[PDB]
């Protein structure tokens, strides 16, 4: 069974832009996707409407067992620990500790401190940055930023990690650096799909291409090239 299931799917912003024209994707459970397309062709609202940062206008999207034509906004929180999200700019709260920036993505539980400690320490753990756990995000490269906010994004263990652009503002070394974090996510069997311009990547990490051109898709291939 597919872990999103998007059909027909029509996005018309409030000036009257059409931004996807009906798209329909399905995704397995451990797919690794990339979301490639000139500027303009949807990457983005498809990539949000995953999340439910935007809501679609015709159609029917699931994500992890969510209808996300039904969900009522006081569940998006729910939806949000089985979806992680990650953004181009890394969107760290600059006065937070790297400490506190993954522990926010954690609901309180009555206690609930202790295992969020140890699980805190799992993540980062995981990205190898256990030692900048009291760190300011000034403090850390623009990698390490955003392999803190992957960290982040992977608090919940979710399912699905959605991605936008995630080497979009790094250089090339942190950029080859954080597609092999994304990829060891990806092969404990998370599903991560991404919207991406770097053509060397797509083309070297061969994985599922899908391709938007004016908010449709035109193509949609295992292990493709970028094709632009
Ligand atoms: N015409 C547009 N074309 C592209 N992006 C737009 C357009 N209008 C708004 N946006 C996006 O929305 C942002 C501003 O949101 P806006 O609709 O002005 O809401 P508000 O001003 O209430 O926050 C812009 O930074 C951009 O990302
Ligand atoms: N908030 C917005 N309001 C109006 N038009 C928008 C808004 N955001 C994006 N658009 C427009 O919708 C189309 C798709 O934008 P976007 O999804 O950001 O594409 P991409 O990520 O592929 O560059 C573009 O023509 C863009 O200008």
């Amino acid at each position: 069974g597919s872990i999103i299931e998007m059909r027909d799917v029509v996005k018309k912003y409030d000036n009257g832009t059409t931004a996807l024209r009906g798209v329909s994707v399905s995704v397995q459970p451990g797919e690794f996707a990339y979301i490639v397309g000139p500027s303009g062709a949807g990457k983005s609202t498809f990539i949000r409407s995953l999340y439910r940062e935007v809501k679609i206008d015709k159609g029917s999207l699931s994500v992890a067992g969510f209808n996300l034509v039904k969900i009522k906004k006081k569940d998006v929180p729910l939806l949000r620990r089985s979806v992680g999200v990650v953004f181009q700019d890394y969107k760290l709260l600059p006065k937070k500790t790297v400490y506190e920036n993954i522990a926010y993505a954690m609901e309180v539980i009555g206690e609930n401190r202790r295992n969020i400690k140890r699980r805190v320490m799992e993540v980062l753990d995981l990205v190898g940055l256990k030692h900048k756990v009291r760190s300011f995000p000034n403090e850390l490269s623009g990698g390490e930023q955003q392999r803190i906010a992957i960290a982040r994004a992977i608090v919940n263990n979710p399912k699905v990690l959605i991605a936008d652009e995630p080497t979009g503002n790094l250089d090339p070394d942190n950029s080859w650096e954080i597609m092999n974090l994304l990829e060891r996510i990806n092969l404990q069997g998370t599903t991560i799909l991404m919207a991406t311009h770097n053509s060397q990547i797509v083309n070297t990490l061969r994985h599922r291409v899908i391709a938007i051109e004016n908010g449709r898709v035109v193509r949609d291939e295992s292990k493709g090239e970028y094709g632009y």
